[PDB]
C-alpha cells in the first residue's frame, strides 16, 4: 500500500495505533512544526511521545474527574516520581489514580512556573508515557469506547519470543543480556542511567557525546535529565578530538555515546577505534544501533552496551514503541549492568510486547528487501544532480570505510538517506508520493522533513541557521526511509518528484 499520496492528517498506517500521520506538504510541516492552530486541527494526529493519543487524554481526563482541576499520565509510578522529582514538583504530585478497574500513574501539573513544561519533557525525552494500547484497554473495560483495534500480535510469552530474537540478531547468549523498555529513548535513557550509577563510585561522572545524535538523545545530556556533566565532540570522525577531550577528564569519564549510523546526519562512528579509547578511559561505550539493525552490523564486540528503537525496522507497523538494552558478555561492566539495569526504566505494556513480538518475526526478511532499495535508490539520487546536493548514508565517501568495520558479510546500509536539496525542500516534497511525517523504519517508504522536526526553531532566525550550518544541516533536507516495495517502484516514484 506504500508509494501513493496520504490524505493531509490522516494517521500512518490508519491503526489505531499509529506512530505516524500524513503531513504531505512543506507548508503544513511549517504550521505543525510552529503549532499553527488550524494545522492542529487538520493534523491532529503525532508520534506519541510529542502529541498525547487521543485514549491518553481522555483516560486523563476522566481519572481526574474521580482534585478535580492538569494531569500528566505514565507509564509507572517510577516514571511519575522521576518527572516530578526533575520537574521540582512536590512529591505528592505523583500520583496513582484508577479508572475501570485499572491503576494509573501520573504527574499533576501546576498552573503556572516551569514545572508543567519539565515534567512534560522528562516523559518524553525517557519515553516514560502510557501507550495508547494501555489506555485503549482502561477505555474498554470501563466501557466508554466501543471496541479495540483488530492486529495480529503474538500473545504467548512475548517478552521472552522478542528478547529471544534480539538475542540471535546481536550475538549474545540469551535474553538474560537483553532488557526490553517502553520505547528507544527509554532504553537509552536506562542504559546511561544505569552506566552512571556504576561508575560514580570511581568518581566518573562525565559523558562524552559523539557527533550530533538523535536530538532526544540530547535533551537527556543538555536538559540534565540525566543528572550528568557532557562534553559534545561535534565531528563524529574527529577520533584525534575524542582522544584529547577523553584525556582532559582522565578519570573522570562514566561514558561515551554513540550512534551507528547518526541520525539524522547519517555519520558513521570507527567503533574499533572508539573501543580502544573506551579501554583507555575505564568508561563504557554505548552505541545506538537503530538505523544499521543488528541485521547489518555486529557491534556488540566493541560496544559495552547496545541500544535500539524497536519502534522503527524491528517491526516495519509503525504502530508501536519500545525498545531494547544489550550488555555485551564480554563486558567489565557486564555483571554489575545486569544487577542494576532493573532499576532504571520501565518494561513496554504486555499488549505492546506481544505487537512487536508478531512483527518482529520478519525482521531478517525485511531488511534484506530495505537493504537492496536503499542501494537502489542511492545510484538514483546521485543521477540528479541539479536537484540533488549530496546524500549522506552508510555507504558514502564519508562513512563507508567505518562502516565496513564492523558490517555483517550479509550486511547493507540499512533504510536510512538524508537528501541535501539544491532547490527548496517544497519542490521535491509537496510532489512525493510517499508517506511524509514522523518516524521511519516501515515496510512502507517513509520521508521526514527532519531538519523541521528536530529542529524547527533554529531555522526560523539566521543565527539559528548558522548553528545548523555548523552541524552540517539546513532546511532543504529530506530523511527517506525505504520500504519494501519493488525497488524499479521506489525509484521511479523518487524520479518523478525530482523532476
Ligand atoms: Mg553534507
Amino acid at each position: 500500500d506504500g508509494l501513493r499520496h496520504i490524505a493531509a492528517g490522516r494517521p500512518v498506517p490508519g491503526s489505531v495505533h499509529s506512530v505516524s500521520v500524513s503531513i504531505p506538504d512543506v507548508a503544513s510541516v511549517i504550521g505543525y512544526e510552529s503549532n499553527d492552530a488550524a494545522t492542529l486541527s487538520r493534523i491532529s494526529w503525532g508520534y506519541p511521545r510529542f502529541r498525547p493519543h487521543p485514549y491518553v487524554v481522555r483516560v486523563a481526563e476522566l481519572a481526574a474527574r474521580e482534585e478535580r482541576g492538569a494531569l500528566l499520565l505514565t507509564r509507572s509510578a517510577r516514571a511519575a516520581r522521576a518527572a516530578a522529582a526533575y520537574a521540582g514538583l512536590p512529591p505528592g504530585a505523583a500520583r496513582d489514580l484508577t479508572l475501570g478497574g485499572h491503576v494509573l500513574s501520573g504527574v499533576r501539573l501546576p498552573d503556572r512556573g516551569p514545572g508543567a513544561a519539565r515534567a512534560r519533557a522528562h516523559v518524553m525525552h525517557t519515553g516514560g508515557h502510557l501507550s495508547s494500547r494501555q489506555a485503549e484497554d482502561v477505555l474498554w473495560d470501563a466501557g466508554l469506547i466501543d471496541g479495540r483495534q483488530v492486529e495480529e500480535t503474538a500473545d504467548d510469552s512475548p517478552a521472552r519470543a522478542v528478547a529471544q530474537a534480539l538475542a540471535g540478531a546481536y550475538g549474545v547468549p540469551g535474553p538474560r543480556y537483553v532488557a526490553l523498555r517502553n520505547s528507544g529513548m527509554n532504553a537509552v535513557a536506562a542504559a546511561v542511567e544505569a552506566v552512571t550509577e556504576i561508575q560514580r563510585d570511581s568518581g566518573r561522572r562525565h559523558w562524552l557525546q559523539l557527533g550530533w545524535i538523535y536530538f532526544d538523545t540530547m535533551h537527556l545530556f543538555e536538559k540534565k535529565v540525566v543528572n550528568v556533566g557532557h562534553t559534545t565532540v561535534p565531528d563524529p570522525f574527529d577520533l584525534a578530538e575524542v582522544a584529547r577531550v577523553a584525556a582532559a577528564h582522565a578519570g573522570g569519564l562514566a561514558g561515551i555515546i554513540a550512534e551507528i549510523p547518526s541520525n539524522p546526519g547519517m555519520g558513521v562512528p570507527d567503533l574499533p577505534a572508539l573501543r580502544e579509547i573506551a579501554d583507555r578511559a575505564g568508561c563504557a561505550l554505548v552505541v545506538d544501533a537503530t538505523i544499521a539493525t543488528p541485521h547489518n552490523v555486529d557491534v556488540v564486540p566493541y560496544a559495552d552496551v547496545v541500544c535500539e528503537s524497536l519502534t522503527k525496522y524491528a517491526t516495519g507497523s509503525a504502530d508501536v514503541l519500545a525498545g531494547a538494552v544489550v550488555v555485551a558478555p564480554g563486558s567489565p561492566f557486564a555483571a554489575d549492568l545486569l544487577t542494576v539495569l532493573p532499576r532504571y526504566g520501565d518494561e513496554p505494556y504486555r499488549r505492546d510486547t506481544a505487537r512487536v513480538a508478531a512483527r518482529i518475526r520478519g525482521y531478517a526478511e525485511r531488511m534484506v528487501r530495505v537493504n537492496a532499495n536503499a542501494l537502489a535508490l542511492a545510484e538514483c539520487l546521485r543521477r540528479h544532480p541539479d536537484v540533488v546536493r549530496d546524500t549522506s548514508w552508510a555507504l558514502d565517501t564519508r562513512s563507508a570505510a567505518n562502516y565496513r568495520k564492523v558490517a555483517r558479510d550479509s550486511g547493507g546500509p540499512g533504510g536510512l538517506l538524508m537528501v541535501d536539496l539544491e532547490v527548496p525542500l517544497e519542490l521535491v516534497y509537496d510532489r512525493l508520493a510517499v508517506a511524509k511525517g514522523p518516524s521511519f523504519g516501515a515496510e512502507f517508504t517513509m520521508a521526514s522533513p527532519q531538519v523541521f522536526v528536530a529542529h524547527y526553531d533554529l531555522l526560523t532566525t539566521p543565527r539559528g541557521r548558522a548553528a545548523l550550518r555548523a552541524r552540517g544541516l539546513h532546511r532543504d533536507m529530506l530523511r527517506v526511509s525505504v520500504g519494501t516495495e519493488p525497488p524499479e517502484l521506489i525509484v521511479e516514484t523518487f524520479e518523478r518528484a525530482l523532476r
